[PDB]
DNA sequence: TCGGCTTCGCGC
DNA sequence: TGCGCGAAGCCGAT
């Protein structure tokens, strides 16, 4: 649909129909940003072709009640900065509240929309909203992959088993899809308050907060400043200060050598393609550049491939055949320890390293990547059943992680607990053939003592 | 029908 | 600290 620096493989028609005479509505959801947004840039191209304005809509769902203050305040503060950014380009933003299956369908008919466009997300709750809006509208409905560099439906046509089967497929399409972004043109035709949704949003989640003994809450919101502008600063500080020694200090949680980009990448406050653009042009360690590109391109986009082609990505059914047979054969094995969800949540286990990992999760909202594997694997070893292990790990992840409720989370937890995108290993107690990670293995990799004392 | 796929453990 | 190095399945160029 028109344009030259616009790859049509990023667009796919979700429903046919006659193009209305009204404005193009962009149902933004996953990629909350003004710049470097294919879904917003595509909506402008269709809007410019029909001589209609482009409008952005956002439907705040009732699923923030399963997500606390740390994820609500991080999202809402970025939406307030986004509203000012879109207003500078004369693009109005409308913020709705309720079921998107009924609010979006009511919004298009009331505003007399001509074409509806939205971003891509492989989550189950998004596929239900889409089908509910297709049966309630009469205008064409388009969908853009603005999160992945290579469109999810174009990178692979099936669920990829491991990373070595997905790496040559992704890198073969890189010269075509890795491109610069055109500047968002402003509107030529101008035609709820967020401060109130934030006040009414926190007061409902105040009782469900994580507090210490003296009613002192555990979350430290000064570690990550939300917003599109702040997300660019974290990227700039990563390339100049942390990219050189990233390839060597990536498995050391005592060194702040990660990009710290996942909270902005999950909420779409920064484009992963823009990060790859700047990383590919920077002169750093070739081992560190290949190590970082392999995380934000291969592992990040294979998680979308895992959730898009496996509807039960958060269940035991999505595990490989060799894993399910191994975990079922070790269901009657005697567990050395058994902890409930409340014991895992408060970090009241016998392992000081695991408790230190959980304390970093509760206090900073972003637990180190290497400790996240030790964190989720110890849950499987100290639980009643593999089904309970998956339930506790997903619950604690999507509640305190700033990057929670993300395909990277479900695919990461499935990698540690169900061996997805991995292979079998030494046969062991309880965990069977799933890869085991011990306290002593982390002691030789990094100063474990420094990690415990930092988080009690 | 082999090949070498990490974010492993553990011994120089 | 790098470097080996067993121990286990299923994919993919054949
Ligand atoms: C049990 C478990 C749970 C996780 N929970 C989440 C989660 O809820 N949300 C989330 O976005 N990621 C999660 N991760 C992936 C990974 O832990 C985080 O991406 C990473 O820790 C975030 O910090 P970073 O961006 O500074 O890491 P970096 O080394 O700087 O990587 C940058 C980006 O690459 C991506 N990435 C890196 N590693 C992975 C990976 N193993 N899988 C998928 N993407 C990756 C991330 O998007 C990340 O933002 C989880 C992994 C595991 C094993």
């Amino acid at each position: 649909p028109r344009g030259s620096h616009m790859n049509p493989k990023r667009i796919r028609a979700l429903k046919s129909g006659k193009q209305g005479d009204g404005p193009v509505v962009y149902w933004m959801s996953r990629d909350q940003r003004a710049e470097d947004n294919w879904a917003l840039l595509f909506s402008r191209a269709i809007a410019k072709e029909a001589n209609v304005p482009v409008v952005v809509v956002f439907c705040l769902t009732d699923e923030f009640l399963e997500a606390g203050i740390r994820q609500y305040e991080f999202m809402l503060k970025g939406l307030q900065e986004l509203e000012v950014s879109l207003s500078r380009k004369k693009i109005p933003s409308f913020f709705l509240r309720g079921d998107p299956g009924e609010k979006i369908s009511r919004f298009v008919k009331d505003y007399n929309a001509g074409t509806l466009v939205t971003d891509f997300s492989p989550l189950r709750i998004k596929n239900q909203w889409i089908e509910k809006v297709i049966s309630g509208i009469s205008i064409p409905f388009f969908e853009v992959d603005a999160h992945n560099v290579v469109p999810c439906w174009e990178a692979s046509q099936k669920h990829e088993y491991a990373a070595h089967t997905f790496r040559p497929k992704l890198y073969a399409l890189l010269p075509e899809f890795l491109e610069e972004f055109p500047e968002l043109e402003p509107n030529s035709v101008t035609p709820e308050t967020l401060s109130d949704v934030l006040e009414t949003g926190v007061k409902a989640l105040l009782p469900e907060r994580a507090l210490l003994k003296n009613k002192d809450p555990l979350f430290e919101p000064w570690h990550f400043e939300p917003g599109e502008k702040a997300a660019k600063k974290v990227m700039e500080s990563f390339i100049a200060d942390r990219l050189d020694s990233y390839g060597a200090l990536r498995n050391d949680p005592t060194k702040n050598m990660l990009s710290n980009l996942s909270p902005y990448l999950h909420f779409g406050q920064i484009s992963s393609q823009r990060v790859v653009l700047e990383v590919e042009k920077a002169e750093s360690n070739p081992g560190s550049k290949k190590a970082f590109l392999d995380e934000i391109l291969i592992w990040k986009e294979i998680s979308d491939n895992f959730c898009y082609y496996n509807p039960g990505y958060d269940g035991f059914e999505s595990f490989p055949s060799w894993a399910k047979e191994s975990l079922n054969a070790h269901r009657n094995d005697v567990r050395s320890h058994i902890y409930t969800l409340e014991e895992f949540e408060a970090g009241k286990t016998h392992d000081p390293l695991w408790n230190a990992s959980q304390m970093e999760l509760l206090s900073t909202g972003k637990m180190h990547g290497y400790t996240r594997m030790y964190w989720a694997k110890k849950i499987l070893e100290w639980s009643e059943s593999p089904e309970k292990a998956l339930e506790i790990a997903i619950c604690l992840n999507d509640r305190y992680e700033l990057d929670g409720r993300d395909p990277n989370g479900y695919a990461g937890i499935a990698w540690s607990i169900g061996g997805v995108h991995d292979r079998a290993w030494g046969e062991r107690e309880v965990t069977g053939k799933i890869r085991y990670m011990s306290y002593e293995g982390c002691k030789r990799k990094f100063d474990v003592k420094l990690y415990i004392e930092k988080y009690s």
